[PDB]
Parts: C-alpha cells; sequence; structure tokens
C-alpha cells in the first residue's frame, strides 16, 4: 500500500509503501454499508430457525441494524411466497445495543421455491400474520434476549467498494463470542496507538508511561474484542481497563490510566460518547480523601437543569473523566459532588 | 494524518486519515540516520566511564555503527584537547551485532573545557596513546563483551527531518535490555499484521489461521523486541516463536507457524536475510517420518558448490522454511538431507 501522508501535527511530509490504517469513524457515516448475500438463504435459516422457538434477533453492530431496514419487505414477501405463515416486524435502535444468546445456523440448504438472480422487481407487499418475528427494538418485555438472534453474521468476498462501500456477507457457521475480525484496525508508530473499527476510536499516547487519551464511540455493542488485535495484550487486570471486556473494550495494557479503575456503570446508556480528559465548563474538581467512594456516573447538571458547582475525588488523578453526548457533559465513576447529598 | 493510498493488489483506491505504517525497510538505506547532541557531553562519558574499566562499545544498531564512524575523529580531538591520554579506534561490523554487559551512565556534569557551538572546523587529526578505546569491531579475544558498552543512547526532539532524516540522540539515563521504542511500528488491517523498525520486517498474514508469512532482515540486534509493540501477545510459549527472542523476536502469537519450532541455531551469522516460504531452485522437500531430528541449518550447496538433490524433514509442513542472502540459498532448522550423512 503505497502513497504519500502529510503530516499536520508535525508539520511534515512523509512517503512511503505499507500498511495505512484509515478514517471513516468520524466526520460522516460512510461505510453504509452491509448487504448480505441471495436472500434465499436467510428467508430459509429464519423460516427454520422459527420452529425451534427463536424470536427475535438482536443486532451486533448498528450499521447491521440499518442493513435489516432494507430486506424487511423483500424478506416477507419471500416468506410469504413460500406459504408459510410468518411476518417480520423491524424497529428502531437506542443504546445499549443488548446481546442476545442464542444465533442462526444452517441448514445451508436453503429453500428451493425462491429465485436466484437479483433481479426481481415490481415486488408487492404483505399483511399482518398470526406468528411475527420481531427485529432489534424497544420490546424487551414480551420476549427476552435469551430467545434472540445475536452475531450470526460475518463479512466475506473481501467486502469492498465500488462504490461507496460494499461487504457481501455470509451467516456464521458456528456460534462465537467476539466480533467480526476481517474489519478491525490497530496500530502504533512511536506516539500513538490506536484500535479502531465501525464504532470505536480507542487511541492512546505516550506522555511519561503508555495510557488512555481519548476515544469515541457512536455505538456501544456487546461483542467481546478479540485478543488477536490488542497490543500488549499480557498480565492485564480487569479490574483496571477504562473500557468495560463486555462492552467491547479491547483487553490490552494500553486500555488503562493511572488512578482509575473499570468503568462498568458509566453514561453508556447513551448512543455517542466522547472521551476526553478535561473538566466540563463551569465545574472544578480536587482532590479529596474525605470525599465519598465511586458510585455511578452522575451528570454535571440536574434535571431541572442547574448546574454543580464544585467536585472531589477520592484518588482520581488531574485532568478528571468527563463525558459527551446529545444531553450534555458527565463525569467518571470515581467522581462525586462535593457536599451534595 | 490524512492522505489517499493506492491498492495495488486489491486494484482500488482508498482516501482517509490516521495512521500510516511507513516503508524505508527495503529498496534502500535511507534513513543515514543517527546524530548525537553536543559531543562533549559523549566525551566527557566515555572518559568518566573509561577509568571504571569499560574498554569498548557494542553497536546496539548498524545505523548507530555507522554513526560511531563520523563523531570518532572529533571525539579524538576533544579527548586530546582535555590533556586525557585515551584514543577510540573503531572498525566495521558483521553479524550477528553481539551484545554487551555494561553502558554508559552520567555524570551529566560534562567536561566543561570544551566549546558549546557547532561551528568548530579546521580540526587537526591526532595521534595513537597507550590507552586505547575500541569500538564494535572483529576484536572479540582482546576484550570481552563483559567490559563493552551497549545499549547507551535514545531518540530525543521528535527525531526526524529535515532533510533526509535526522535523530538526535541522548545517552539513556538507565540501563536498559529492550529496544528502542520511539521508532517502531506495528500493524493489522484485516489480512496482514507487519512489525517495522530500521531493519525488521516481520509480516504475517492469514489464509485459515494467523502464521507468518515473510520477513526481511538488513541487521540483527541482540535487544529484545518491546512487549508494548507486538499485538497478540498473550500465552505465548518459547518453543514455538520462529524468530528467536534473543535476536530481536516480537513476542507474540502472530510470530508462529505450525509444524514449526524455534529456529536458535539458524543461518542468522548471515547479514542479510530473506524469510520465504518456497524451495530453493534445483532441490525438493518430502516429508518423512524417517528423516532425522532437527539441527543446525545447512546450506543448499557444499563447500565445493555443488546443488544437492533431495530432503527430507520429520514434522514440517509445506511449503518448506528457506532463507537467502549474498551466500546463496539456506533451509530451516527442522530440514535435513533425504541420505547424506
Amino acid at each position: 500500500d503505497s502513497g504519500c501522508v502529510v503530516s499536520w501535527k508535525n508539520k511534515e511530509l512523509k512517503c512511503g509503501s505499507g500498511i495505512f490504517i484509515t478514517d471513516n469513524v468520524h466526520t460522516w457515516t460512510e461505510q453504509y454499508k452491509f448487504q448480505p448475500e441471495s436472500p434465499s438463504k436467510l428467508a430459509s435459516a429464519i423460516q427454520k430457525a422459527h420452529e425451534e422457538g427463536i424470536c427475535g434477533i438482536r443486532s451486533v453492530t448498528r450499521l447491521e441494524n440499518l442493513m435489516w431496514k432494507q430486506i424487511t419487505p423483500e424478506l416477507n414477501h419471500i416468506l410469504t411466497e413460500n406459504e408459510v405463515k410468518l411476518t417480520i416486524m423491524t424497529g428502531d435502535i437506542k443504546g445499549i445495543m443488548q446481546a442476545g444468546k442464542r444465533s442462526l445456523r444452517p441448514q445451508p440448504t436453503e429453500l428451493k421455491y425462491s429465485w436466484k438472480a437479483w433481479g426481481k422487481a415490481k415486488m408487492l407487499s404483505t399483511e399482518l400474520h398470526n406468528h411475527t418475528f420481531l427485529i432489534d427494538g424497544p420490546e424487551t418485555a414480551e420476549c427476552p434476549n435469551t430467545n434472540r438472534a445475536w452475531n450470526s453474521l460475518e463479512v466475506e468476498d473481501y467486502g469492498f467498494g465500488v462504490f461507496t462501500t460494499n461487504i457481501w456477507l455470509k451467516l456464521k457457521e458456528r456460534q462465537d463470542v467476539f466480533c467480526d475480525s476481517k474489519l478491525m484496525s490497530a496500530a502504533i508508530k512511536d506516539n500513538r496507538a490506536v484500535h479502531a473499527d465501525m464504532g470505536y476510536w480507542i487511541e492512546s499516547a505516550l506522555n511519561d508511561t503508555w495510557k488512555i487519551e481519548k476515544a469515541s464511540f457512536i455505538e456501544v455493542k456487546s461483542c467481546h474484542w478479540p485478543k488477536s488485535h490488542t497490543l500488549w495484550s499480557n498480565g492485564v487486570l480487569e479490574s483496571e481497563m477504562i473500557i468495560p471486556k463486555n462492552f467491547a473494550g479491547p483487553v490490552s495494557q494500553h486500555n488503562y490510566r493511572p488512578g482509575y479503575h473499570t468503568q462498568t456503570a458509566g453514561p453508556w446508556h447513551l448512543g455517542r460518547l466522547e472521551m476526553d480528559f478535561d473538566f466540563c465548563e463551569g465545574t472544578t474538581v480536587v482532590v479529596t480523601e474525605d470525599c465519598g467512594n465511586r458510585g455511578p456516573s452522575l451528570r454535571t447538571t440536574t434535571a431541572s437543569g442547574k448546574l454543580i458547582t464544585e467536585w472531589c475525588c477520592r484518588s482520581c488523578t488531574l485532568p478528571p473523566l468527563r463525558y459527551r453526548g446529545e444531553d450534555g457533559c458527565w463525569y467518571g465513576m470515581e467522581i462525586r459532588p462535593l457536599k451534595e447529598k
């Protein structure tokens, strides 16, 4: 991979070849990206799995959740064409993107009463049925996650453009807990170490010891980061990684930060999160052993909409850990209000 | 780091920003690179260390060995200017680049009888002295490595151009065994995982399981690869890494290869090595349990200059492991001649 790359911070120019770790985590939602193989395979898979108690599908990536909104009419139409009483009802998504328990599985011998080419058009809509299949949505009460499908898709055919970007997906032959490794990134060049995917930009730097510096999340999946794409993954303690393993945190020493512990109960219920190390405007933090223990993260503004003046931390390290999102500014799990109870 | 990179194998084009892992391991010896700070500091350091039995310096990188060939006249001149009877005699280098036992150390208070600027010219040469300091060379008998200096330099001031490339070095404040981490590379993008430095291009790929595919060495240092720049460094067995830890092998699972063991006694005495997985022309390998055990690597051509027809391996995996260099073609440690004794 040859080319030339300019340096913004160093005010220099470089040229050469090798491995390029790329953007498209920020500045837009490019890489739309997902589209399956011949949908007859998926239709046969879902109609086969419906008989053993598969009641829903929980998305593993919000891009693939957006994918499902483009085949549900086609899937309903082909399901009706095969004289099986089953309808699919999709829905929206809000974090945290939960994790299912069961998964799709071949049966690679599909329903041979379907078409073969991609030229079928002039499709007609369907109606409601007594037996309905739900898709990722706010219906956690009717059917639990224990009876839904999760992580049953994988990229094949090298999955790229032209034109915008195009992965052609095949359903996973085996159950798995890790994320999809055919689109992942991890690199380090003498000052920074980034971990990248569709929605994660965990990046660390070195001032005096290697530690996390900033991260950005456009989604919060529940698939474990595979250990084959994590730098410096030895002797790592689960009680010190900033981003928990359950929320796709890389099991690495670059996830550490001195004076901090695991952020299990942070403001993860948001959909978009910025991980900087500053103060929220109008607020200050002071180190004090008299401050209370670490509890769930609290917004810097009350429900009525009033700011908080002072803050205290037990054994944190300046600058503090704060969050960002649509609703405003949050703080770390180890920081409590100075005197407010 | 924004820019655009073309794809040669994929016949596609990509653009974006992020982290770029670069070339300048091949196609020439760019990045010349090394040059120190004010040489008075090094002169004071060497004249101070000479009194405790420091008899030589063993280069940690061949680039820094080439560095020492540009200050030995200046170092001799400043040493003579300070009325200390000590002369420095440098030499050439041949692999394997050995490792010393002691190291330079401040004493940051230098000899204040020196100059301050970099404008001193019209220098005069010196003569021989009773007390001589040797530099990396073929003199392993007069003074052992146990009384030499090793790994006493580190990059500072961000160490880059303009123009060709320029690191400004400072001597290490503490002893260390690992290499210098301020110029290292490691990256992985969905098919390949490379580890890069001044002279190493260890690269792995994935066909069915992640395994080493090719590597190139322009030098063989003896500094341990630091674990903070190695991908997938968990549960690694020392008896299975292809490149040994002593010869700057990354402690990683990407260094593995099924059916192979550690190449402790390979053809490392060469200076340049290519690590492919083919046959040497005119030779063939067959798997046979009757073949002998693994012994030191043997050239495919005899001393007289005759090729070897057949080869056998005990528990290898096709294609075999072969080497390259100036002298010709070598083979792996686990492969022996079929019938030659």
